[PDB]
């Protein structure tokens, strides 16, 4: 008897690329790239387990646009210069960002603190400051390849700089390729999402807030956005096409939304199986385990995540020692494994870029570790997407209905219910009655909604000026 354990790291960022311009206004596309994009599928390189993949086209649109040297990055070119060229407002950029990075753990450099500490930098200390910027985002395969220039801490010199930089490209351009030879080979498949990551339910139906919070405030929806949701997830068909030469028959849902709305249109559009999150099983049939394959309405295969598993690697373990976090993670496993006479499914979705940078040395540690000690674990076997669909020797059940939700306490209050959320959605509204270009379809996506106010925002005033840029090109 064994436990089937199936792991889909979901990879996304919103359109940094200001449409004016053409000018990239923050820089977390490269620096989740060098870091995370290429590397956590690469890992498959050294462990033989399975692991799934989730890439939204518009993270796709900008790998490729990084990877054929087209991203005008501004951050980027500021730690490019040499630091005689900076202009004051660079300076103040590169100071702001370590800032606001400084406490993570990828930071940890000396001579990081050192230069935070000082009045004014001059050229060597610039250039320490720009080089400890892009080696804090090395991710596994590079810290081994630079591991002498990373021990270095300090005096890097321009040609140092620009090898790294180099080396961080070259990394770039080989990360779609590497998601498509690990799916050839069958170490993991890989879904996409509606194209800029839209909550689906909403679009299709504004109302359906009012499934989980009876007391939302929403804006008057005096405009329908169903065809538009269609075509999040007809582009995303045609995007995942273009790099794989196979439809998606796999989707993860932005934020895990559902609905029954939402559902039907998935199986519309060909998909086959999707994934959400524990909290909707839980509001939505009486009794119901998450180790089952579920059908719903016999039109689409549905899995529902194990959300402790999953929260324990994207918010708890990058508090704890590696080894610990590991061993509490595979004796949960054994818990599960023990619990039923049946061959559970359990599925650990989240975010697969995001958690990282606060655990030591990047989660490097702990990955190796858990990956180490899973492929060696007989009474678990990991599986791909594919797999995990297929598989005979599994529990199953028809539902019927699903109140809809996402993995954020079940309910939409994380983007829209609230004065400034609400006038987003409200300036969307009136922007989609005069909408001329797909546009619109990016304005749609989550992200400007997440950032809205809320105080903690990082660099809030940058997403506002992209969501509005949108909207504004938009109609034009
Ligand atoms: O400056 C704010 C913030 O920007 C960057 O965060 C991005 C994430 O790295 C990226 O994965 C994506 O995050 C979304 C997840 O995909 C999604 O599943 C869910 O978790 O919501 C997230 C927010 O929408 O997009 C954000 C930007 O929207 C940067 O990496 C962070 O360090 C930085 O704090």
């Amino acid at each position: 008897k064994k436990l089937f354990l199936v792991f889909w790291w979901h990879m996304h960022q919103p359109l940094y690329r200001e449409p004016y311009t053409g000018e990239y206004l923050l820089p977390w596309t490269f620096f989740h790239a060098v870091k995370d994009y290429y590397d956590m599928p690469a890992y498959l390189k050294d462990f033989e387990i399975k692991l799934n993949f989730n890439l939204t086209p518009v993270l796709i649109d900008q790998i490729q646009e990084y990877a054929q040297g087209k991203a005008k990055d501004v951050f980027l070119e500021a730690i490019r210069k040499d630091p005689d060229d900076l202009e004051k407002e660079e300076v103040e950029k590169l100071i702001e960002f370590t800032k606001l990075n400084y406490e993570k753990p990828i930071y940890r450099f000396e001579r990081i603190r050192e230069l935070m500490n000082k009045e004014k930098l001059n050229r060597e200390e610039l250039l320490d400051l720009q080089t400890l910027n892009l080696l804090a985002w090395c991710g596994r395969t590079l810290r081994k390849d630079l591991k002498d220039l990373l021990n270095k801490g300090r005096n890097y010199t321009q040609e140092e700089k620009e090898y790294v930089l180099n080396k961080y490209f070259e990394i770039i351009k080989k990360t779609l390729s590497i998601y498509r030879e690990i799916k050839e080979e069958g170490k993991g498949s890989v879904s996409t999402s509606p194209y800029y990551h839209p909550l689906i339910p909403i679009l299709l139906n504004p109302n359906c807030v009012y499934e989980t919070t009876p007391n939302v405030k929403i804006p008057d929806f005096a405009v329908s956005f169903r065809e538009d949701a269609s075509k999040h997830v007809e582009l995303a068909k045609e995007k995942y096409f273009e790099i794989f030469g196979e439809h998606p028959v796999y989707m993860w849902p932005p934020e895990a939304s559902v609905s029954n709305e939402a559902l039907e249109l998935y199986y519309e559009k060909g998909i086959n199986m999707l994934a959400t999150d524990e909290v909707i099983l839980k509001n939505s049939v009486e009794r119901a385990s998450p180790y089952l394959r579920y059908y719903f309405r016999e039109l689409i295969s549905v899995f529902f995540r194990d959300k402790t598993l999953s929260d324990l690697i994207g918010f708890s373990y990058h508090a704890w020692n590696a080894e610990d976090a590991v061993r509490d993670f595979i004796g949960r496993l054994k818990k599960i494994h023990e619990s039923v006479d049946f061959q559970p499914v359990v599925f650990v979705v989240l975010d697969g870029e995001n958690c990282w940078e606060y655990y030591e040395e990047n989660g490097i540690p702990f990955l190796e570790k858990l990956y180490s000690t899973l492929e060696k674990e007989e009474w678990i076997e990991t599986l791909t997407l594919e797999e995990a669909m297929r598989k005979e020797d599994v529990k199953t059940e028809v539902i019927e209905s699903v109140k809809a939700g996402t993995w954020f306490d079940g309910n939409f209050l994380k983007w829209i219910g609230n004065k400034e959320k609400n006038e987003y959605w409200k300036i969307l509204i009136e922007a989609k009655k005069k909408a001329k270009n797909d546009y619109i379809l990016v304005a749609e996506g989550s992200d400007w909604f997440w950032w809205q106010g809320e105080e903690k925002a990082p660099f809030v005033e940058v997403f506002d000026k992209l969501f509005r840029s949108f909207v504004r090109r938009a109609q034009e």
